[PDB]
């Protein structure tokens, strides 16, 4: 038949988390020895055979090694709790291996709480071994071999390591951390180099922490303890490293760059509550500056998760050839309760009003075109509609909530982005948010309900919209990974996590369906924050008395 | 070939009537001599050649008469103001003349319209040639007498238009009319009774006419003027006709069905100011008898015209087979200020939610099942649904305004239907109408928002619009030839009405557009209906602020 065909295509490409499959397995069992169109069928075809039968096991097994290799994506899938099986565990890290470095960095975090599935006495044995196949040697050797992976992974191990079923992860990352370090001070001349760089960076932090703390401690408003920041930087060897000079450092938030010194000056604290530094530094190579901001007190992985996810959604896009001129930067936690961000130059869009009555103001001041649209420069609003459009989505898509002026920011070129996504999976403080989140002045940044913009970005967010949903698996796969994650907003309950961004997701819809939902959720978003759309369906409401 | 074919095919089945593409039209000459294939290229192709000089002119006739023939529509646009030359307008008439007898009755408004559009002299050497001193007016006469419905239809619309350039074209209508009646008299046997029987019908509503106008001078209140009415009715040889009996009249409104005589008993009389008349008739078979109400405050041709596109549009929908279940009743204008109405039986909405708290309450009470999905039947149900849909869809499209409670009414058989349009294509006493119009009651009749009957109402509407949307050119054609009607709503901005309702047609948006922006205006229309809906609007707006 040809019916049966198309069946299977809904049924082999997609939807990867549902169990849904059931007996049309069986069936599916069958087209299976004969053909195995493709790596997503792959991942299907596991699900359904393995707990009963030890013969069936040995012909699926012979099936798997046979079978037209697996997309990295799925292999997540593969690493994830619900497979039990050794062998489908070693195919899993075998499609890893095969992918290319940079990709295998983007996941890396997913590779470490994959960690805990893969079974603990693989871990025990290799201990073993390094004192007096598998993942986790995989991810030591090829820690190895690449300085900025080495760094990630040490830096992700050592987040976890730090003070029930806590205690269990908790002494197996402390025996995978322990092993790595073992590994490259024994290693050879790059791995001890790398081993080498790890211990000075770990030296400058703490000493930096040292130092923020004294200025804690010291009593002021922020510019009283900003001066006094400003002056202990200054102040040679107090500190274990000095802050105007030091030995280069590969920073731990980029490793690609090394720094040298801090200007001590050009060093400010933030508006925000808990108060974070800009630092700049020097660097290695012709002086240049870099700047980060440094945080005092908070555990910032909830927002590499959240970043993570926006640079994935934007890799998705750009591939497809859309370009929202997203800003993903880069964070890194240290510590739970300090980290670095990379910093963007930017105004906040609350500065931008109090400072220019409005946005359109503020890009004219910038970039001003006679002659069109709103006399600002073309380019300048296109990306600014992108970036509305790439944000909306991936806010929504994220769940994300307690968004405001602060929050947002602007840029000199147009984009916004946004920052500091504490509420997840649509927690909010508030009772009541909005599906989508555009503040009445962003909708008037465009030219109001009726502009050529205003269409342009509601084109945009729908094409934005069905590019996701067709790229679903590898977001899934990657919140499938981070059940157990110690995320705050995934820890309150771990299981609906997965599911919540799953429903936003709206699998279940056709695409025309799925445009005129997103559409509908738009609309109310938008109704709400315009008054004259207020006044108006007060207006109709009246209409029957 | 390949690739220009498309933009071919999009440009004769997209635009129903477009100045674009000037340089595309001349374009289009070169493989439209060619293809030539079907004939709604024709239509266009037509178009493009006439400001075009003349010696192509004799060209495009051989092209003309050759091309494959239209279907009547695409004629009704050539019989348009805009198409001046004479040749087409034959051909325009050939293809009319092609047109079984029912179709020609629907579009006869516009017809008798696309008289006002020359040459008057045709008029005049027809009346030179039965005076003492095919195309078109000879056409409709010689269908007139052909038939005896459509005979009645053309009296009464040629009758209204007689009683600084509209002073001209009266004139020309008047003549118009005399010809036709000529013809009758000379006629053989047939025709002489088509005429007897049109002399029957205004002797009898001249008689009427009196004794309303005798109901009417009393200052008494309504409920001693319906006394009146009735005893008016019950005297005779106080009128020429008498009321309680007289012989067979063909009804004017309902040309098939004949009528003995008015019932005065069971004579109502109507709440509104200007003071409308319910009569029951009895027919001339069986004692069925009808029921029909007499108006005597203004002209119905704006009522007409819409009760005609409703039925229009039915007749498509139902052709592709959509019964909405819409309730065209039929409407005749006798004169400017009097009319006639097909009553059906109905109970307005707001009667219905004094009568009953609710409609679910009054659907319950007239066709209970208890495995019904609510009290009610399932059919009830679906056919409200369609009902709503159908009418949600039309009054968008045909920007009927003032709908209020009282304005639609339900039939204890669920079908729901409007019934009065003073205001038409926006016109609305009130200032910011509802796109949509849906009264919260209707809405919690479906069951609500959530309700999965609602969501079936939806889809319905979505789909109506995109088949209306397919003949497009029907109306568009229609109201082309409107322009001059004399319809008040047109009157104000005459040449703007048509763009008025290309716009509610949204024939730019894609299917997939289209939709969405007919969903658009269900929701704004129906948050603001509900309560609970404006709430959630208000949290909304309550999170910005802070
Ligand atoms: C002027 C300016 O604020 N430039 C910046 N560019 C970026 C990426 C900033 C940033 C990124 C993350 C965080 Cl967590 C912060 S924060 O100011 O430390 N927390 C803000 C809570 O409302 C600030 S701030
Ligand atoms: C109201 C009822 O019970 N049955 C009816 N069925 C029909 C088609 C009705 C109708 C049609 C047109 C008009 Cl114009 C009217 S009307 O009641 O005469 N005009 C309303 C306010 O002045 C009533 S009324």
């Amino acid at each position: 038949a040809s019916i049966r065909d198309q069946l299977h295509t809904i049924v082999y490409r997609y939807p990867p988390t549902y169990v849904l499959s059931s007996e049309e397995q069986d069936l599916v069992w069958k087209f299976r020895f004969y053909l195995s169109s493709h790596k997503k069928a792959l991942t299907k075809f596991l699900k359904c055979i393995n707990w009963k039968l030890e013969d069936e096991v040995t012909q699926a097994l012979w099936m798997l090694a046979n079978w037209a290799p697996m997309d990295v994506e799925d292999a997540l899938e593969l690493l994830s709790p619900t497979f039990t099986h050794p062998q489908v565990r070693k195919y899993a890290v075998s499609r890893l291996a095969q992918a290319p470095d940079e990709d295998l960095l983007l996941y890396l975090l997913q590779l470490v709480q994959a960690l805990k599935y893969e079974d603990p006495r693989h871990i025990v044995h290799l201990h073993g071994c390094i004192f007096p196949a598998n993942l986790c040697t995989f991810l030591i050797q090829r820690a190895c071999t690449n300085a900025t992976l080495a760094n990630y992974f040490y830096w992700y191990l050592s987040i976890e390591v730090e003070e029930k079923q806590d205690e269990r992860a908790h002494d197996m990352y402390a025996m995978v951390l322990k092993m790595f370090l073992k590994v490259l001070e024994n290693g050879n001349f790059n791995l001890r180099g790398i081993f080498y760089n790890l211990r000075k960076q770990r030296r400058f932090i703490d000493e930096l922490v040292k130092l923020v703390k004294l200025v804690a401690k010291e009593p002021g408003n922020r510019n009283k303890k900003t001066e006094k920041f400003q002056k202990l930087l200054a102040e040679q060897d107090m500190f274990k490293v000095n802050f105007t000079n030091f030995e280069p450092i590969p920073f731990p938030l980029d490793p690609e760059i090394y720094i040298t010194k801090i200007v001590p000056m050009r060093t400010s604290l933030f508006k925000s509550a808990l108060m974070p530094a800009k630092l700049t530094f020097v660097t290695s190579i012709a002086h240049h500056e870099y700047a980060a901001i440094f945080k005092h007190g908070d555990d910032l992985r909830q927002d590499q998760l959240i970043l993570q996810m926006i640079t994935l959604m934007d890799k998705l896009l750009r591939r497809e050839n859309l370009d929202l001129k997203l800003t993903p930067y880069k964070v890194l936690a240290t510590s739970s309760k300090h980290g670095f961000l990379q910093y963007v130059d930017s105004c906040t869009v609350a500065e931008v009003l109090a400072r220019e009555g409005n946005i359109h103001n503020f890009f004219r001041k910038h970039h001003p075109c006679d002659n069109g649209p709103y006399g600002i420069s073309a380019e300048v609003m296109d990306t600014y509609i992108k970036s509305c459009a790439g944000y909306c989505v991936i806010t929504y898509l994220l769940g994300v909530g307690d968004r405001h002026l602060d929050n947002l920011l602007l840029t000199t070129n147009g984009k916004l982005f946004h920052i500091d996504f504490g509420y997840i999976l649509g927690r909010d403080p508030k009772p009541m948010p909005p599906p989508m989140k555009l503040s009445k002045e962003m909708v008037e940044a465009m030219g109001g309900i009726s502009s050529e913009h205003h269409h342009e970005f509601r084109k945009q967010c729908y094409t934005a919209y069905l590019h996701l949903r067709r790229h679903a698996n590898v977001m899934l796969n990657l919140f499938s990974l981070m059940v157990d994650a110690t995320v705050p907003d995934i820890a309150l309950e771990p299981d609906k996590a997965v599911k919540k961004v799953e429903e936003n997701l709206q699998l279940g819809l056709t695409d025309e369906e799925a445009v005129q939902h997103l559409q509908s959720l738009l609309d109310v978003s938008i109704t709400a924050v315009m008054p004259a759309l207020v006044e108006q369906i007060h207006r109709f409401t009246q209409y029957w008395r």
